[PDB]
């Protein structure tokens, strides 16, 4: 089964899911001078006021944060996409060390973990057929710089203790994600594909240009929560990252001069 360690990390799955070899694979280096201001790309709207929260899940590769998404009452709109995305779930990856953890890289930049909000197009129905066309998805991408703490972050990190291991779920309700926001909504965006397997060529990549700070405690308890599973030999859950992946034929396009 896939995972992040030596002999059965990124450099291992294509041999289960081809497509990690593809045309539009995540994540991507964003090089900044090369990315190129689109004054036709409208500003993201972001709307989490209605957000429903339900459950915080170890799922052996990182911890998500799930919400009701059988109404719209957390979308994603404007910006690079056409209709309506509702939010799904949300989950990090992060490092050993605080200059690795994410995903992308901005001028080959690593950061010390990146937050993934992930969002389905409600013209598809259900995530699962979403996940199958090419704008079925959109993820909001947001950076981890280690400095201050964030407040709205507390709540998460508190209770992973509660979830330490793989398949450990714990009730997560009356969450608020907007408190995981930067001040800026300025973004990259490209077409793109899910950081994990089955790597599907789905998500329309909206990666905010402003980091997060969070504090050194907070990153440290990321750090503390394992990939196994309850009675199992501890392995620390960390560098669950994805490495940047070829450009290939493709623009990263800037919401910002
Ligand atoms: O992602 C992983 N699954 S695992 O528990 O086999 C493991 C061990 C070491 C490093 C990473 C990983
Ligand atoms: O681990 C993940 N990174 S991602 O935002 O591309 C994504 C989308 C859907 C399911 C899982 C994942
Ligand atoms: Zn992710």
């Amino acid at each position: 089964h896939w995972g992040y360690g030596k002999h059965n990390g990124p450099e291992h799955w294509h041999k289960d899911f081809p497509i990690a070899k593809g045309e539009r694979q995540s994540p991507v280096d964003i090089d900044t001078h090369t990315a190129k201001y689109d004054p036709s790309l409208k500003p993201l709207s972001v709307s989490y006021d209605q957000a429903t929260s339900l459950r915080i899940l170890n799922n052996g590769h990182s911890f998500q944060v799930t919400f009701d998404d059988s109404q719209d009452k957390a979308v994603l709109k404007g910006g690079p996409l056409d209709g309506t995305y509702r939010l799904l779930q949300f989950h990090f990856h992060w490092g050993s060390l605080d200059g690795q953890g994410s995903e992308h890289t901005v001028d080959k930049k690593k950061y010390a973990a990146e937050l993934h909000l992930v969002h389905w197009n409600t013209k598809y129905g259900d995530v699962g057929k979403a996940v199958q066309q090419p704008d079925g998805l959109a993820v909001l991408g947001i950076f981890l710089k280690v400095g201050s703490a964030k407040p709205g972050l507390q709540k998460v990190v508190d209770v992973l203790d509660s979830i330490k291991t793989e398949g450990k779920s714990a009730d997560f309700t009356n969450f608020d994600p907007r408190g995981l926001l930067p001040e800026s909504l300025d973004y990259w965006t490209y077409p793109g594909s899910l950081t994990t397997p089955p790597l599907a060529e789905c998500v329309t990549w909206i990666v905010l240009k402003e980091p997060i700070s969070v504090s050194s405690e907070q990153v440290l308890k990321f750090r503390k929560l394992n990939f196994n599973g309850e009675g199992e030999p501890e392995e620390l859950m960390v560098d669950n990252w994805r490495p940047a992946q070829p450009l290939k034929n493709r623009q990263i396009k800037a919401s910002f001069k």
